[PDB]
């Protein structure tokens, strides 16, 4: 409160007062005037506080004047360049140490907290610390550190055996710019919760970085580029947190963990990898075979009467089932199966074969009905057949993937889902959908303009029609190739559809798609009405009047099918996952595929 | 191990060895030469083993000769006719009891397991018993029986009040020909887990079969064929697995149970009744109102009444969770989709009436097999409409109710007839769609040459196609496929080997017929382009060509979505009937 009284006085000086609650007096120094603490200062001070004094650098003998110090705090000191930790450590009875808002405090040297058996907690946050303090410890400390914090600093490396024998609950290294943690970074220490989150640049961890530790209850690595989690030392974690670490493709063996109860992973399939371990756990037959032999008794020795100990291959899975994982699998990211129900499997196979057969029918019957004179709309019908063929290829990819990956999907799931293959599948699907939409709109507009101007005596240029076709093709291609990048990812579904909306920009992409669907529906309705009016004005030819009738059936069926599409989208304004997303998938796989599959029987 | 080692040296005889580990000597007998009790024997038999023994009958004097026997094991007693439980009861020194592979054991008399508070296991494996032993444990017993087992046997009956207070942890009566279980079969017995699996013949489980017993933590009736389940006794039950029981469609309400922690059922609607009990719990209001008050007091001491009870029940997970193939509380799932199917069925029926009027006005006076083909296509459209209507009214009748009485609709007759109508309508429509193009092609080709298809042949082929649709529709009534596995009543199951063949053959045949029809119409249009027919036929040819092409466009996508895919039900219910009623518009 001495600092508060000084700030109320606004006098850049040191003021002290004695408190009866603790006996020792409290002194605070403040302002730019004080370059060093004045000599006429009491020595029995327990609590020493410094508000942005002009101390440029703490000398190795700076704090030695006052032996009875018990608490320290330094704040806002913009002039602090370097501090020698030894002089601070000479303070035997130092209970708490805090340093904040020092921007230029580039280094703290020496083995801190050594020879100081009374430290209770350390707070070092929002400082320009450019290297890890060399924290050592010894077993004399009667009270463990409540919290030791280095968050908000700029540390980048943790060399061999930097933090030894510290006994503490919470240790935090978040927000730092770590690039590597070397082997044996910790040693002999026990931590209740070690924090390593919000560290974008952390790529490589040494395989034995957490080896030789004396205990680690909970650990979190969220927002990290960790490639492979270390195997050793982590054999006792109660909880594991690997949130938002897309580089963590393949986890180390689930067998190694022994007592974990809660685990948050980034990809959902690791949850099933933990759950579906039912047949995997008994296969180790090594050191963890002994560990399993030991853990089974640990439960079954104490679990009217009671069941006997079932074998080490069933009770271990019974215990492992209790392990809760947050990215739980769903119908959109299923385990052991891609398509699931056998009816759907055989239906997908037959429908892929039938889509290919329909494209073949398009080719053959269009060649049969082909007129000698070049026609503008033959190319459009061919492009719609191409859209149908792409849909068939997408379903073929899904079918063959389900055929190959059956019964072992959860192991291979992440590689397929994030891999190049899923991006290709999503490209195929969305490109087919957009190509069909733009092709329907283009053929409707071309027929409308040709019919309308032909009766008046003019015509829309067929080269303009080809230009519109290539413009729509580029539209579909750019709509499909963009989600390859992070505008909207294909990795959020097991069938590679773009059910992605997290960055709000992906929401912009989906809004653009929905708006284009609405514009296509409105344009088709209006252009078809105008076509009906023009047909009322004048009649068409005969041998190609089959195509005119096909346009009329487009007038009917396109409106019939796209009318409930927007209605379902509007009724799904809540956007409930796994229900509205399924509706969107069904809409995409129905309504463009309507015309796509119709193409043979439509065009004949 | 020691007995087998001694037997390996051509041990066609009885032999004894004084093992230092057990103190008392171990004795073994082997070979058909041992047709009776041992010749001169030893009186200090500690462990007893008899393998492939030619013993004929057992009399209490057999064991009284050497009352020191502590463990017993009888194996491969091929000739063994009968044993008396009294003989083993007198041998109170016994702790182990094994009897295996007896091929013709007809009966075991007396009360086995009585008089002996030291037996720890009773392992009767494949004894072929034609009547179960009257096993009993008296009040004086104190050793926890580790396991009592009756493996593959000929136990046709359990009879009333058979078993008296057995204290075994696990009772296994599996792989049995049980035809009936009279009441009180396990009176006052205390069991931890009871397994009755793999007894197909069990069809008369009494209401008091498990009455008054001291309780079971788990009860297993896997692969039974029971017609009902008693309410009494199972109140304390902690685990009930009823996988693959096909006949238990009248399960008492989950409220009757009080301590389930895990349950298995073959029909997911039972688990939906578990979760949706929310409105059923308070409906009881009988003496079970007092029972529910008691259990609510217990639950609240353990840590509104209805919400807490339903949370507790939701904690009772069941493996057959509900699925999209049979959504609970509704067939339509959505109210907007309900009005959509209502409007499509109304459009179907109104269009059918309009088509009746149109056929009445435009019908040609002269006989025409073409008009017959059009009539049967209109009938196919009408039956699609009636299938739509019955599904819609079934949803309306069971609005919000589709967890009670759900099973009877799927299995009893409603789904059977509805699926019959649906598939018959679809197949008749497809086959008529093929026949009309076949008529067009045959008439087009032959008339130019100067011939015509036989009208009798055409009528007979139309009747044959009608019969093909009928036989395709009737088959899933049997076990070749199933209507039962969907609230929409469509034939969705594909599990059995024949089911996959049936389903894939149906779909592939439909699409192949459509492709062949398209090829035939391509031939027709090529002929028309090359040669000009008579104008009277030319107008009719053009009208029918437009009709067929428009019908193709309307029909095709429905099966595509039904295969590539709630919304599946919506599309099958909406777009296909839309084609069905839109096609006559293209007819006229
Ligand atoms: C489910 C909601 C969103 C949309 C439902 C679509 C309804 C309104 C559509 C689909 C099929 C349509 C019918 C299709 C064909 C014809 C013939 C034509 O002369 C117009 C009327 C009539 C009879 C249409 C009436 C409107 C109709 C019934
Ligand atoms: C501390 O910081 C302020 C703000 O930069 C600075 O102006 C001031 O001189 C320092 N001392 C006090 C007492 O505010
Ligand atoms: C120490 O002396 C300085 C001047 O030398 C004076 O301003 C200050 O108040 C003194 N402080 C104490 C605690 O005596
Ligand atoms: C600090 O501890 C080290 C540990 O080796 C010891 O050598 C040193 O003398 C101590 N210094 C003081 C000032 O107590
Ligand atoms: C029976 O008597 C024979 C001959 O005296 C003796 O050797 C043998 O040990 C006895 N027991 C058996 C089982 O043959
Ligand atoms: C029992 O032993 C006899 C004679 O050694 C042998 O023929 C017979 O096969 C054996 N029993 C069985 C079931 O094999
Ligand atoms: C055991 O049987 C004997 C006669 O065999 C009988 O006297 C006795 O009461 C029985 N004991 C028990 C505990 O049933």
């Amino acid at each position: 409160h001495s600092c508060m009284a000084l700030k109320a006085e606004d006098g850049e000086g040191c003021t002290c007062k004695q408190t009866k609650r603790y006996g020792q007096p409290e002194c605070c120094c403040m302002g730019l005037i004080v370059s060093q603490l004045p000599t006429n200062l009491t020595a029995d001070v327990g609590y020493l506080y410094l508000h942005n004094t002009s101390i440029s650098v703490i000398t190795p003998n700076f704090f030695d004047k006052f032996p009875s110090i018990r608490e320290l705090e330094i704040d806002n000191s913009a002039h602090l360049e370097h501090i020698d930790g030894s002089s601070l450590s000479v303070l035997s009875k130092l209970r708490k140490l805090s340093v904040v808002k020092c921007p230029n405090l580039r280094e703290i040297s020496g083995k801190l907290l050594v020879n100081n058996t009374r430290i209770q907690n350390v707070i070092l946050k929002n400082n320009g610390l450019a290297t890890m303090p060399s924290l050592r410890m010894t077993d004399a400390h009667h009270v463990l550190l409540d919290r030791i914090d280095l968050s908000g600093n700029k540390i980048k490396f943790i060399s061999d055996s930097k933090v030894r024998n510290v006994k503490a609950r919470t240790v935090v290294l978040s927000e730092n710019k770590l690039i590597e943690i070397s082997g044996y970074a910790f040693t002999e220490s026990q931590f209740l919760k070690l924090k390593l989150n919000n560290n974008p640049d952390l790529r490589s961890l040494s395989v034995d970085a957490f080896k030789n530790m004396a205990g680690l209850q909970t650990l979190d690595l969220s927002h990290t580029s960790i490639d492979t989690l270390p195997i050793n030392g982590l054999k006792k974690l109660k909880t594991l947190i690997l949130n938002d670490v897309p580089t963590l493709k393949s986890l180390p063996s689930v067998l190694s963990f022994t007592d974990l109860e809660t685990a948050h992973f980034t990809y959902p399939h690791h949850c099933c990898l933990f759950k579906y371990v039912d047949d995997v756990t008994m296969n180790d037959n090594g050191k963890y075979q002994r560990n399993a032999k030991e853990i089974h008794k640990r439960i079954c020795d104490k679990r009217i009467g009671a069941e006997p100990c079932q074998s080490i291959g069933e009770e271990v899975q019974k215990y492992y089932s209790n392990i809760t994982c947050y990215p739980q699998p769903d119908a959109l990211n299923p385990c052991e199966n891609i398509v699931g129900y056998p009816f759907l499997r055989i239906a997908v196979w037959v429908v892929c074969l039938a889509a290919i057969v329909g494209n073949i029918i398009v080719w053959a019957l269009l060649g049969i009905v082909y007129e000698k004179r070049m026609r503008m709309h033959y190319l459009y019908m061919i492009n719609m057949s191409v859209a149908d063929m792409v849909t068939g290829i997408y379903l073929a990819v899904l079918a063959i993937a389900d055929a190959k990956m059956s019964d072992e999907y959860y192991r291979h799931a992440v590689w397929w889902q994030t891999g190049w293959g899923c991006r290709a599948a999503g490209f195929l699907a969305v490109f087919a959908s957009e190509l069909g939409i733009i092709s329907m709109f283009l053929i409707a507009f071309e027929m409308s303009y040709n019919t309308r101007q032909s009766f008046r005596g003019r015509r829309l240029s067929p080269k303009v029609g080809v230009l519109l076709m290539i413009g729509g093709w580029l539209f579909a291609i750019i709509m499909a190739i963009l989600p390859w990048f992070d505008v909207s990812s294909y990795s959020e579904s097991s069938v590679c559809l773009p059910l992605r909306a997290a960055t709000i920009f992906d929401k912009s992409y989906l809004i653009f798609g929905l708006s284009f669907n609405f514009l296509a529906f409105a344009a088709m309705a209006l252009s078809y009405g105008f076509i009906v009016k023009m047909l009322k004005e004048n009649e068409t030819r005969e041998e190609d009047r089959a195509l005119i009738t096909k346009m009329t059936v487009l007038v009917v069926t396109d409106l019939i099918c796209w009318f409930p599409t927007l209605f379902f989208g509007f009724t799904a304004t809540i956007g409930f996952p796994l229900l509205s997303l399924s509706s969107a998938k069904f809409v995409l796989v129905f309504f463009f595929p309507i015309n796509a599959f119709a193409n043979p029987f439509l065009y004949v």
